């Protein structure tokens, strides 16, 4: 599935270029197989340009289109030259530079408007002067040789992002959101091209990288998503009464995770007895799950080891996931907090746990991994928590 593709590329490179992939070119190639956008940081000599060129070539096999962008006229000539000696004559490769032959230009220009091309090669000045025409193209791959040159104009950053299939409205909405110091999430139904930039110095400025990581399927930065706004509260008992009190104020959108299917059956019965609008996962998943998603049901009990942030507000753990399996705790609790319509909605997770040792393990681990704290019942401002939950959600639905 994924390794096969990488190797196909591996072989192709070896064959066409004449040598092996370098350590760096191998790391990069895997990325480009998982369709990841990235920033090339590496000292000059490693194999960046050659790789960007060979990538273009390989993608042109799948009929995919590329654009290669260099800071200087010499690099445009050089790369153009190499590319035309290396290509199967079937591959349509056009380049452009001011000092070009009038005949060669028109050839470019003709192919550029007819979209009869696979690989285009030009300079940062072409990008500056053809913002309109370029913005109307979707490329499967865009390689920018020295990004510090073209980063100079914010206008050009936009164009690049547009050349990979990202509509201006989305760039405007992302930039704006970042302006307000909030989180942007790219729409996952949009499948933009790959953007790879070479940075000579891993330059400082904060905005380009943010815009990029937000809009492009970038290399993963963090192990725990910044999109978590959750308070963890621990009650040191398995009291059903105490659970009932929490239910009484939580009221809606509640997930309960039992350690076993029996433990979850005992609770279900107890909550059905006290006439709570409840449902379980085991007997009839899809019916209950959709009643919960609708509103018909307020509480969904389930079992650890197995709907919508709109819907999930409160997560309750009837016993700590055994391990503690912190990974599962983190995923589950993370259900109660998700960016919704541009808003990082509020969530609350409560753990019923008698065992001090178990809970001490989960607690220290969670602080080490998520950097998130687990407070005791008595530190908990239920009124503020519930309010945060309701109001955060109420902002989201303003759309
Ligand atoms: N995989 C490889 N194995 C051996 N030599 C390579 C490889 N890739 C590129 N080269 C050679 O290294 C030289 C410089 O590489 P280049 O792609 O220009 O790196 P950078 O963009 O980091 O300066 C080129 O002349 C090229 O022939
Ligand atoms: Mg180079």
């Amino acid at each position: 599935e994924f390794w096969n593709e990488y190797e196909d590329f591996r072989s192709f490179f070896k064959k066409k270029f004449g040598k092996d992939l370098t350590g760096y070119q191998r790391l990069w190639a895997k990325r480009i197989v998982q369709g990841k956008s990235f920033t090339m940081v590496a000292p000059t000599g490693v194999g960046k340009t050659t790789f960007g060129m060979m990538t273009a070539l390989w993608l042109a096999r799948k009929g995919k289109k590329s654009a290669l962008v260099f800071p200087t006229v010499t690099l445009v000539k050089q790369t153009l030259e190499r590319l035309q000696k290396l290509a199967d004559e079937k591959v349509k490769i056009f380049g452009f530079y001011s000092s070009m032959k009038k005949e060669e230009k028109e050839k470019f220009e003709k192919s550029f408007e007819e979209d009869d091309y696979h690989i285009l090669v030009f300079s940062t000045q072409f990008v500056s002067k053809n913002r309109e025409k370029l913005s109307q193209k979707r490329f499967d791959f865009v390689f920018v040789d020295d990004v510090d040159a073209v980063l100079k104009a914010s206008r050009n950053i936009d164009t690049l992002l547009m050349m990979v299939g990202i509509p201006e409205e989305i760039i405007r909405k992302a930039f704006s959101t970042i302006k307000q110091g909030k989180i942007y999430e790219r729409p996952k139904n949009l499948k933009p091209g790959i953007l790879v930039v070479s940075s000579a110095t891993a330059k400082p400025r904060g905005i380009r990288p943010l815009l990029f990581r937000d809009l492009l399927n970038f290399t993963v930065g963090r192990l725990v998503s910044v999109a978590r706004n959750i308070t963890h509260v621990r009650i040191s008992s398995r009291s059903k009464e105490k659970l009932v009190e929490l239910l009484e104020i939580f009221r809606d959108g509640i997930l309960i995770f039992a350690q076993t299917e029996e433990e979850g059956k005992e609770l279900y019965e107890y909550l059905k007895r006290f006439k709570f609008n409840v449902g379980e996962t085991w007997s009839e998943f899809e019916k209950n799950f959709e009643d919960f998603k609708v509103g018909k049901i307020n509480i969904l009990i389930g079992v650890q080891a197995y709907d919508l942030p709109e819907r999930i507000k409160y997560v309750i753990f009837w016993g700590t996931p055994s391990g503690p399996d912190v990974y599962t705790y983190i995923q589950a609790s993370g259900r109660s907090s998700r960016i919704l319509n541009g808003v990082l909605v509020k969530g609350v997770s409560v753990i019923f746990e008698e065992d001090e040792e178990i809970f001490e393990s989960l607690k220290t681990r969670l602080l080490l991994i998520a950097e998130e704290e687990i407070i005791e019942e008595a530190e908990a401002n239920w009124k503020e928590l519930v309010h945060e939950v309701e109001e955060s959600r109420r902002r989201s639905e303003r759309e």
